[PDB]
């Protein structure tokens, strides 16, 4: 049932979208084909966990506070594909950045503002009778605000911007908060909570609190998988350690590492060298890190579960979404 | 006078942003020196016709309908600044296109979210308390909607997006329209209207019309001023026949070529090589295309010295700003 009413709701918003294009701004067929496949492309195939927290959150109030439960559950969905086309804005935007005019850069500039465009019109289409419409673009454009600071938090994170002194864990976190929690976890509860109009009856402290604590929790276990699970069964090619990132185990090394061993990773870090590389990830298993990493997870673990409880002594239907999302991670 | 407040209410928005982002983001120096840097450097500069005409458009209403006065003004500048910083975010996505992870490209790509998220960010602040702020958000939104979607019709006039057949006048002005005309031209006459309070008082059909001509006007004479203009004296190399643009001079001269002739045009166009261009440019002086443009853009003048006739019927006030705006085209 959630996932699929959250595809039914795909196919209407597209339809609104596409037609719209068509009806109002002037769109040639061959054109809206191509709209209509870049759309799939980059907002579907993922695990839709942002979209469909989304409608958890907004299921578990409904159920303690007919007609106001359809137009609740599809205002949650209709959010949910706001998350969505904002992730894959994002992703289109850092693509670019690692890919006689050159077109297919063109397109993919202009696929990344179309992205974000839609969250806009499809916003505005469906809620345009909805009280909390003006509060909601306005708490979307403040998360999506927040994630391109934390993407210069994180990309400038080895420079001075116009170096491991900002290899630091509250900088980590600093960089996971802004680029990664607040529009991956904290957006979703928030945007149910405002479909739901229970937003002024939860502690936003204790909930970005959580939103932030899974965040990293998350990212955590995202930064060791990236230097120690193998491509194939990670997905991807990790490649943290040749692009300098500051990640976990780069911070965690540097503050239990001597003196000649930073000089070690000093001189490895950031480069794609194969042997440099593999320096870094055996300075990494020296210092027992995958070990510290599941007694960090572990203390995160027991911030969050019991963070929550505060949340339910006021907002105890909200707990329990908060809940289903944190057990997803 | 005008100018000289334009530029002060820009010091005072910039030390809004800045100042949020130590405050509320976390923000290092280092990096607000960096961003204060990076909006100066893409924010002015220019000619600020689109911000001048916020405020122009703003102080006609207030003489023909002392705290409302300093208000509205102020919220013209405002208004301004935010479709300067929206145009330099255009600029910004433009240099992307025809511009080991690169950091400056990196860091581009994250100037132009930057950029668009502070247009958000200045109006959520500065008319926190104003009524229009919803129609506000959405008009702007929705007119850089069809910005990137005028973006698209051009980028991809020469192909099917997955050829000289859409190079009619008549896809020319949809490019021009989407492209450029709308945020332009008609958004700082909205937004003028929205901070005077004056906008259901106009009418919208004229108003959008006499935008579209404008700005038809201005594109047709720089699309000749691309060609022709040499570059110390254009302020840039023009190079649309390099870039096989959908350009006035190329749809004026297909309608008017021999069959051997846009034989040896479609041979020609679209080529970096010198002597192509140089071809180019032959079969447009041949075909009396500077004449042509006279007439045009004679007939072009005439509709809107005549359109605006229309508009002060019933917006006498609104229709002295429309032609200081028509006199700068
Ligand atoms: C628990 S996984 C998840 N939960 C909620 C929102 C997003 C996600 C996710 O897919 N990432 C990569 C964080
Ligand atoms: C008449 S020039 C102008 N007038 C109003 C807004 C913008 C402009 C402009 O600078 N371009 C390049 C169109």
């Amino acid at each position: 049932m959630p996932m699929q009413m959250f595809m039914q709701v795909y196919d209407e918003i597209q339809m609104f979208l596409l037609e719209e294009l068509e009806l109002k701004f002037d769109m040639d067929p061959n054109r809206v084909r191509y709209l209509r496949k870049m759309m799939d492309t980059t907002c579907l195939g993922g695990k839709y966990n942002r979209g469909l927290t989304v409608i958890d959150v907004a299921e578990s109030l409904l159920s303690l506070s007919g007609a106001r439960r359809k137009r609740v559950l599809h205002d949650a969905c209709v959010c949910g594909w706001m998350i969505e086309f904002l992730q894959a804005h994002y992703l289109v935007e850092d693509d670019i950045m690692d890919n006689h005019p050159d077109v297919t850069v063109q397109c993919a500039i202009n696929d990344g503002l179309l992205l974000k465009s839609w969250t806009h019109m499809m916003a505005m289409h469906f809620f345009a009778d909805r009280p909390f419409l003006q509060d909601l673009l306005c708490r979307f454009n403040r998360v999506d605000y927040t994630t391109a600071v934390g993407q210069l938090y994180d990309v400038t994170s080895m420079f001075d911007s116009n170096d491991f002194a900002e290899f630091t864990l509250s900088n980590y976190k600093r960089i996971v908060k802004y680029k990664t929690a607040y529009y991956t976890y904290l957006l979703p509860l928030v945007m149910g909570l405002i479909v739901s109009e229970a937003l002024p009856t939860v502690d936003m402290g204790v909930t970005e609190e959580l939103a932030m604590l899974m965040g990293e929790y998350f990212q955590v276990q995202d930064d060791v998988m990236d230097c120690f699970t193998p491509p194939e069964r990670l997905g991807k090619v990790g490649t943290d350690i040749q692009d300098a990132k500051c990640s976990w185990l780069a911070v965690t090394f540097l503050a239990k590492a001597s003196s000649a061993q930073v000089a070690e990773f000093k001189a490895n870090y950031g480069s794609g060298d194969s042997e440099k590389v593999a320096t870094v990830r055996r300075l990494y298993e020296e210092a027992d890190l995958q070990g510290d990493y599941v007694a960090y997870e572990a203390a995160v673990a027991e911030q969050v579960k019991e963070l929550i409880e505060k949340l339910r002594l006021c907002s105890p239907g909200f707990a329990a979404s908060v809940e289903t999302l944190w057990g997803k991670t």
